């Protein structure tokens, strides 16, 4: 059930929602877990206790591509090529150069701006 | 000089602004560079080339407090104790456990609601 998008982003719908899909100016409330292919979790909303709220445009391109397709309420797993994430740069963490990232994202709510 | 707050947060005004101070619900656009006490830069708005926009409530507690005291236009340097940052939890990478963080923050714009 892994769909491949033209960008190379891949995703698996765990559960589909019925709410609206965000655009890039929208503000989004989500819960997520990010992992490397070895399984190391790099950040999570479970670690913080609370959901995360941000503008769809301020996240890495792999997320901005997925979010615009996710109806509110949905839970997807996306598999982000390094070019749609942090690229050849190593980003303060076990995330090194040209790192593939796996995110299980749960889109809670969409707010327009 | 370096002002000390009851929380343990410290800040130094590099340049003062005239603008409004954001509230806890407000959205903020900034330019920043974050580093450790050895001087390792872990993230910067220059590495992206574009400013960052956030909700004041969605950032680490040292920033949430500092931003609400910063007039828009101000440039501060804040010195965040681990307690007001990522604490004893470690980010699984460079930051590491109970790390003090230094941020050069440039408050550009403040958004309401």
């Amino acid at each position: 059930g892994v769909v491949v998008l033209p960008s190379g982003l891949q995703y698996k719908v765990i559960n589909s929602g019925n709410g609206v899909k965000p655009g890039k100016s929208d503000t989004v409330t989500v819960e997520y877990t990010g992992r490397l292919i070895d399984g190391t979790v790099f950040d999570s909303t479970e670690k913080t206790g609370k959901p995360a709220t941000f503008q769809v445009s301020q996240v890495i391109p792999g997320w901005t591509e997925a979010l615009q397709l996710m109806p509110a309420g949905s839970t997807w797993e996306i598999y982000v090529p390094s070019g749609l994430a942090y690229g050849p740069r190593s980003v303060g963490g076990p995330i090194g150069p040209n790192e593939t990232l796996i995110f299980k994202i749960h889109l809670i709510s969409v707010k327009k701006s």
